[PDB]
RNA sequence: UUUUUUUUUUUUUUUUUUUUUUUUUUUUUUUUUUUUUUUUUUUUUUUUUUUUUUUUUUUUUUUUUUUUUUUUUUUUUUUUUUUU
């Protein structure tokens, strides 16, 4: 979403729910990574 | 919840028998008579050293493979209604 990067965050709620967000997207991909990352965006979709 | 019954009535002394009578000493037999020394045999005569063989002759490095590829939240139900 364009409007998300442009965004002024300063409530703390807010930006714990924004920072998860990133986090868990990013832990994500440490399960098929090195075993087949190319196969991977099926599974990583699912979780997400 | 409960509804019955739940005293007693007979009999219950005794009657026989219960001393004793036999037998119960003894009579045989019961010493002994054989046999019972000895007469063979009983030294020895073979054999008994030795004659083979007995070193050795092969082989004995190595040649493959050896990462991974899926899945992995959840979706129902869940008071009671008698009798006593």
């Amino acid at each position: 979403d364009s409007r998300a990067y442009g965004l002024r965050i300063t409530d703390m709620s807010t930006l714990v729910s924004a920072v998860i967000t990133i986090e868990a997207q990013i832990w994500i991909l440490i399960a098929k990574a090195v075993t087949a990352p190319d196969t991977a965006e099926e599974s990583e979709t699912r979780r997400w």
